């Protein structure tokens, strides 16, 4: 009938209490899910949702216990990074011709960027020709950009990589799909598997094979699940590589940006900083090497998440300056500004924010007096502005643009990283009575750039950038249980979670979800069976462009109203946020 070959593959909403005896709860991927510690969320203030938060993000190392998926301390995941940084040897050995590549969609494709630099510095400082490079869903504007519906075309994904693989002779290729879902990589995969002889792909992200992404892509016959299931064969062969440790649900379900685009990197720098400093000291990547590398990784989530308190009370006040209708600044040098923007412009697709809400500065990218002039001038009583950068970095630009932003907000927090026993210029520094100093115990590194030193800097950043916006709206009320209900729909993959999340809410059938939300989207048009059967990213092209979709389509499924009755019922109730939960009663 009309829509069958659409939406086939969804599972039917299970009947109450038999959600997981129905077998649905095992279908939805890792990725996905709910995390249990989440349940509140909502309800969490600001040192609980930094507490559950940072509990979330430290089961990344939690071990694997006795029929289980395996995580990233097991075994086969650190064999399987060793023959990867040994692939990546072959490739150091033999620059002319070789080529690495770091590709992904979203803060996928942003993780993979700044690590294709860090290397790339790596081998400046060693005077060697760089060999990384990045592919982003949507081109390199993507990479501080939100453009969510770039990565739904593998032949987008393909041509990009035909691009940058020129005349090469090795490339390999790491394809970076948290849910194991983005066509953009998956066709990427596909591609490289079909020209063994020059080209190497390594898969990684964070689902089992089998719950990898199988609807069907638009432009392309295979699934990504068919592509992964192939690489995995190939690995026996060491001619293809999926690294796919389980590392739990996410605080907020779905987005990956968070523990995802975190254990990307503690996944990757591993890898290739072991396979770096293992070359030119004469001897194999072991397991050994690469722990040493994950327990300090591992260290930075304790010393990170000590400083929680401080993490809450910045958190309150970028919750509070929103509150009002005020803005935040993120403003940090080299790297740890990149990622201030990287989270700013994360949070406009993550909660319908608007992009000045939370703005991110590397000094998108404006100097000292440039930014003293241009938005100096802008600043107000309730705003919050925070400061990120090391003790390494060059503080007289720094104190310069606090004292000048103190005259305008006085709520400035900071973020400050320092080896031991490094101290804090101005004694009265206060300017920030209570910081953010974090301490970072002095470690063995013999490369010049100190790059392990880096990536603990990198992604404690994040954490904390992560954990303060998320949070900030969490607060907000904008967050349903741990679901973002009222997201915008400007992907496949946002398409589903949205269904998704009507089925659950609303425990009716599949064909009813369906039914609500493709009315509210379309609305005023009706339904047809040209739309009925229409591509995913017709819907999507549709509903990006609108508000209150989903809620809507949930309030006509409660109420059992049509799309009508329903818009006139979420204008006649104070928020959406109150309409929803009370529809829900
Ligand atoms: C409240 C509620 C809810 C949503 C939820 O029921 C949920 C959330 C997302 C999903 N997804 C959303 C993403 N789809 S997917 O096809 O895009 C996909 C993505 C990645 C992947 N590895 N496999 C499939 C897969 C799956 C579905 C559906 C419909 C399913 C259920 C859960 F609670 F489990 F979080
Ligand atoms: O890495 P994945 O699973 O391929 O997802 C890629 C992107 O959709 C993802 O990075 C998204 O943009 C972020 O908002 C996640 O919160």
């Amino acid at each position: 009938m009309p829509g069958t070959k659409r939406f086939q593959h969804v599972i039917e909403t299970p009947e109450p209490g038999k959600w997981e005896l129905s077998g649905y709860e095992a279908a939805v991927p890792i990725t996905e899910k709910s995390n249990p510690l989440t349940q509140d969320l909502d309800k969490a203030d600001a040192e609980n949702i930094v507490r559950l938060l940072g509990q979330c993000d430290a089961e990344i190392f939690q071990e694997e216990g006795q029929s289980t998926y395996q995580r990233l301390y097991s075994e086969s995941i650190l064999t399987t990074m060793v023959q990867v940084a040994g692939k990546v040897q072959e490739v150091l050995k033999e620059p002319d011709g070789g080529l690495v590549v770091l590709s992904g969609g979203g803060t996928s494709g942003r993780m993979a960027f700044l690590m294709s630099v860090s290397f790339n510095q790596l081998m400046k400082g060693l005077g060697q020709k760089p060999l990384y490079t990045y592919l982003i869903a949507g081109g390199d504007r993507s990479v501080v950009a939100s453009r969510e519906g770039t990565e739904d075309s593998a032949l987008h994904g393909i041509e990009e990589l035909k691009k940058v693989a020129a005349g090469k002779k090795r490339v390999i290729v790491i394809g970076i799909s948290v849910g194991l879902s983005a066509p953009f990589v998956a066709g990427q995969m596909d591609c490289c598997m079909n020209n063994t002889a020059v080209f190497l792909p390594v898969l990684v992200g964070f689902n089992p094979v089998s719950m990898a992404r199988n609807d069907p892509i638009e432009d392309w016959s295979s699934t990504f699940r068919q592509v992964a299931e192939r690489m995995q064969k190939m690995q026996e062969k060491q001619k293809a590589f999926v690294l796919n440790p389980a590392i739990g649900p996410e605080g907020l379900s779905g987005s990956s940006r968070m523990k995802g685009g975190s254990a990307t990197k503690i996944l990757l720098e591993t890898l290739l900083l072991a396979a770096h400093k293992t070359v030119d000291q004469g001897i194999a990547a072991s397991q050994r090497c690469l722990l040493e590398i994950l327990r300090t990784f591992e260290r930075a989530h304790q010393v990170t998440y000590s400083q929680s308190p401080k993490i809450a009370t910045l958190m309150k006040s970028v919750s509070t300056s929103l509150e009002k209708k005020g803005h935040v600044y993120l403003v940090g040098w080299q790297t740890l500004g990149i990622i201030a923007i990287m989270d700013g412009v994360e949070c406009i697709h993550t909660f319908g924010a608007d992009f000045r809400d939370v703005r991110g500065f590397l000094i998108f990218t404006f100097s000292q007096e440039d930014f003293l002039t241009s938005i100096l001038p802008s600043l107000t009583e309730i705003d919050t502005v925070v400061f990120i950068f090391t003790l390494d970095d060059n503080l007289t630009e720094v104190q310069t643009i606090v004292e000048q932003v103190k005259e305008k907000t006085n709520h400035i927090q900071a973020l400050a990283h320092s080896t031991v026993g490094q101290t804090l210029p101005i004694p009265l520094k206060k300017l920030f009575p209570s910081i953010i100093s974090i301490t970072w115990p002095l470690l063995f590194f013999e490369y010049e750039g100190n790059f392990i030193q880096k990536f603990q800097r990198e992604l404690s950043t994040k954490w904390v950038l992560n954990t303060v916006s998320t949070g900030a709206h969490v607060l907000l009320g904008k967050i349903l249980q741990n679901h973002m209900l009222d997201l915008r729909i400007s992907n496949s993959k946002l398409f589903w979670r949205a269904l998704a999340m009507l089925q659950r809410f609303s425990g009716q059938s599949k064909a009813r979800c369906i039914e609500s939300l493709l009315r509210a989207i379309h609305f005023p048009q009706p339904l047809s069976d040209d739309i009925r059967a229409a591509p995913i990213s017709c819907h999507v092209q549709v509903a990006h462009e609108k508000e209150q979709v989903i809620p809507i389509a949930l309030l006509s499924l409660l109420f059992r109203c049509s799309i009508t009755e329903a818009q006139a019922h979420l204008a006649a109730a104070p928020s959406v946020c109150e309409a929803v939960r009370s529809a829900l009663a």
